[PDB]
């Protein structure tokens, strides 16, 4: 009829042995999960940590959204406490169905929210909360700070906490010393009913994982990996201008958009209703959507894990050729990385080894396409001291680690050596290759990983 719910998306009950190692498990049904692009897990009965919070204290300056199918709103961006935010949601919901909240079902809420999002003449505003832990408002789960319960204890140090698994042991995103707290830490997200989330995939094509700390479902859809340009394709027929350049990370466009319609054009996408004390996995480029089905409180990390890396890689390839803006340099965390090999776990070492030799070849034939150019000269430059800002490729935006070229005519600008030829009017014998490493500095970084993955 007018809203066909797509089928559901896997759910995983792991027993506490499996459950004992979030990488492990992950790692475990991914090859089930990645063919849909988000799952469900359902954790323990008895692995319940416990929440508290004062909801006259918490206080947060709430989003506002008009809720309009095709219609481009920004990614990332009045003032609520948790109570009045709540009271606000509740009667929203209570007075939009002429009901009480509880005897809304979720298929009706659905397919409600599919109706009105499509109904130009419908024009419903909602308002939600999200931002990264703060002291105004810090993560649902315990965190060592104030004396602990012993109960609050038994959580601080899970896996599945989320505050933990970024420095967990194979997040890769640990080990970057750059700033990147806007993607590393924790986000919090009040919800209401239909608020939503776009369609979106994330930065870098990572991992994320959501929890639903309480309250009513959140309704998801997802796409696995492998169907991401199939998706982009149809988006853009249907609505060109989410697809125009932006100017920064600041301005990425995102929108609304019937599953239906992906299902009609033959894009494999999956559902599922996340209840409170459920998560919910992302995979690489999995692009997923979704909204709120009443007054609840989420929390979400992105993370990465060694299967990741080689497609970290291709992300920024990707974004190169999109020129689209980094929010670090993968080069750079590779060679961290490297530059730690002794303390890294033994299968991340082989991981980064195997990531960090394509590197180091694919930058030699660079440098030899470069030299063959003209430019002679070079430098050694510790890119990674520079502001992001000032070590953007000119052209396609990269943010410059391994190489770059510079020239004394335009004082600060750089090109990745795959756009030498943009730099500047000048030729070539006037520039500079400035360079992080030399291929023999590289060679032995390389040889640590490989010492220490015993190989
Ligand atoms: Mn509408
Ligand atoms: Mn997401
Ligand atoms: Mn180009
Ligand atoms: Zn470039
Ligand atoms: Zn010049």
């Amino acid at each position: 009829s007018m809203f066909l719910p797509p089928p559901e998306c896997p759910v995983f009950e792991p027993s506490w042995e499996e459950f004992a190692d979030p990488f492990a498990f992950i790692h475990k049904i991914r090859p089930i999960a990645e063919q849909t692009g988000i799952c469900k897990v359902r954790p323990p009965p008895d692995w319940q940590p416990p929440f508290a919070c004062d909801v006259d204290k918490l206080h947060f300056t709430p989003r506002i959204q008009r809720l309009n199918e095709l219609e481009a709103q920004t990614r990332v961006k009045r003032d609520y406490t948790l109570r009045t935010f709540g009271e606000m949601a509740d009667a929203f919901k209570s007075d939009y169905f002429n009901m009480p909240v509880h005897m809304v079902p979720t298929e009706l809420v659905e397919k409600e929210f599919w109706r009105l999002v499509s109904t130009i003449e419908e024009d419903v505003t909602v308002e939600y909360g999200a931002d990264i832990a703060s002291k105004e408002f810090g993560s649902g789960f315990p965190v060592r700070d104030i004396k602990l319960s012993p109960e609050e204890e038994e959580y601080l140090d899970s896996g599945w906490n989320l505050n933990n698994m970024p420095v967990m042991e194979q997040s890769v995103l640990a080990h970057i010393t750059a700033d990147i707290c806007g993607m590393k830490l924790p986000w919090l997200y009040v919800g209401m009913c239909f608020s939503s989330f776009c369609w979106h995939i994330e930065d870098h094509w990572s991992y994320s994982i959501n929890y639903l700390h309480w309250g009513e479902p959140k309704t998801w859809y997802g796409v696995p990996g492998y169907a991401a340009e199939q998706l982009e394709n149809v988006m853009k027929k249907l609505a060109p201008e989410l697809f125009v350049s932006q100017p920064d990370l600041l301005h990425q466009l995102v929108t609304i958009m019937n599953p239906n319609t992906l299902m009609t054009h033959e894009v494999p996408v999956y559902r599922t209703n996340q209840c409170a004390g459920e998560f919910v996995i992302t995979f690489p480029r999995a692009y997923h959507s979704g909204f709120n089905q009443g007054f609840n409180f989420a929390e979400a990390v992105n993370f990465c894990t060694v299967d990741w890396l080689p497609l970290g890689r291709q992300c920024v390839e990707h974004y190169r050729l999109l020129h689209r803006y980094c929010v670090f340099s993968h080069d750079e965390m590779i060679c961290k990385m490297a530059s730690k090999a002794d303390v890294l776990d033994v299968v991340v070492a082989s991981t980064v080894q195997k990531d960090m030799a394509i590197m180091i070849e694919d930058e030699k034939a660079l440098r030899e396409t470069v030299r063959k150019l003209g430019v002679i000269d070079s430098e050694r430059m510790d890119f990674e001291l520079l502001p992001d800002d000032e070590r953007q490729c000119v052209k396609c935006k990269t943010t410059c680690f391994m190489s770059a070229i510079s020239c004394s005519c335009k004082p600060g600008l750089l090109v990745c050596l795959h756009h030498v030829k943009e730099l500047c009017s000048c030729p070539p014998y006037k520039y500079k290759l400035r360079y992080r490493y030399t291929l023999d500095d590289l060679y032995p970084m390389m040889n640590a990983l490989k010492l220490r993955a015993e190989s």
